[PDB]
C-alpha cells in the first residue's frame, strides 16, 4: 500500500506514484572518485553544531528518526556549495540487512553497512515546507558507517530503541548530539540531488562525507531489530531501506579535496 522497500512497493515501483523517480537529477549516486572532481572554488565546510536541539527520536515506519528544534539558528550547515545557511531539521539513518550493504551513495561502487541523513533546508525559505518546493532548499549531510569500533555518540540512542521498536513510536530525546556523528575529516562530495524516499523531490545540494565512521555490531545488530510494522503485526525488520544508486545523468560531482 504505503510506498516502501519490499518487492511491491520497493524503489522499482515508485515511478508509478512518483514520475520525478526517473528525474534528471535523482539520489542517491554512486561517486566515482576519479571521475568527480576538485573544484577550487567550493569554499570551506562549516558545520556549526555548538547548540544542541534535539527533540524527538521516533519510528515513522522508513527509518530511524530523530527531530530537532529548528526554530532559530543553533545546528545550521555554511559554506561549501552552499549559498546561505541551512538548519537541520532532523536526521535518519538507513540501514543494511547484511554488513555488505545499506548505504545509498556508494564510492566506487562500494556500499557501506549503513548511512546516515542530516537534513537542513535553506533558512531564507521561511520554513521546510516551503524549502522542499525549491531546487536549492535542502542540504543533506550524509555520512557512511562501517563496522568497528562503537561509536559512543550512539550508545545512549541505542539504548532505548526497544521504546520507538514499531511505526508510529516515539520518545523524547534532547540528548542527541549531531558532532558525535561526525567523522575526523570532513572531506566530501557535491553534486545536486534529490530525496531518497517519495515524494523525490530534486530539491537536495548533497554533501557525502568521504571518511565513514564506525559502529560496533551490537550497535548495528540493534539498528536491525527495528520494525517496519506497527505494534501487532507480523514483524517485518527495518533493514534494508536504502534506494539503490540512481543514473547521474550528466551531473557534476565535484570533490572538496585535490
Ligand atoms: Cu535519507
Amino acid at each position: 500500500h504505503h510506498w516502501g522497500y519490499g518487492k511491491h512497493n520497493g524503489p522499482e515501483h515508485w515511478h508509478k506514484d512518483f514520475p520525478i523517480a526517473k528525474g534528471e537529477r535523482q539520489s542517491p549516486v554512486d561517486i566515482d572518485t576519479h571521475t568527480a572532481k576538485y573544484d577550487p572554488s567550493l569554499k570551506p565546510l562549516s558545520v556549526s553544531y555548538d547548540q544542541a536541539t534535539s527533540l524527538r527520536i521516533l519510528n515513522n515506519g522508513h527509518a530511524f528518526n530523530v527531530e530537532f528544534d529548528d526554530s532559530q539558528d543553533k545546528a545550521v550547515l555554511k559554506g561549501g556549495p552552499l549559498d546561505g545557511t541551512y538548519r537541520l531539521i532532523q536526521s535518519h539513518l538507513h540501514m543494511g540487512s547484511l554488513d555488505g550493504q545499506g548505504s545509498e551513495h556508494t564510492v566506487d561502487k562500494k556500499k557501506y553497512a549503513a548511512e546516515l541523513h542530516l537534513v537542513h533546508w535553506n533558512t531564507k525559505y521561511g520554513d521546510f515546507g516551503k524549502a522542499v518546493q525549491q531546487p536549492d532548499g535542502l542540504a543533506v549531510l550524509g555520512i557512511f558507517l562501517k563496522v568497528g569500533s562503537a561509536k559512543p555518540g550512539l550508545q545512549k540512542v541505542v539504548d532505548v530503541l526497544d521504546s520507538i521498536k514499531t511505526k508510529g513510536k516515539s520518545a523524547d530525546f534532547t540528548n542527541f548530539d549531531p558532532r558525535g556523528l561526525l567523522p575526523e575529516s570532513l572531506d566530501y562530495w557535491t553534486y545536486p540531488g534529490s530525496l531518497t524516499t517519495p515524494p523525490l523531490l530534486e530539491c537536495v545540494t548533497w554533501i557525502v562525507l568521504k571518511e565513514p565512521i564506525s559502529v560496533s555490531s551490537e550497535q548495528v545488530l540493534k539498528f536491525r531489530k527495528l520494525n517496519f510494522n506497527g505494534e501487532g503485526e507480523p514483524e517485518e525488520l527495518m533493514v534494508d531501506n536504502w534506494r539503490p544508486a540512481q543514473p547521474l545523468k550528466n551531473r557534476q560531482i565535484k570533490a572538496s579535496f585535490k
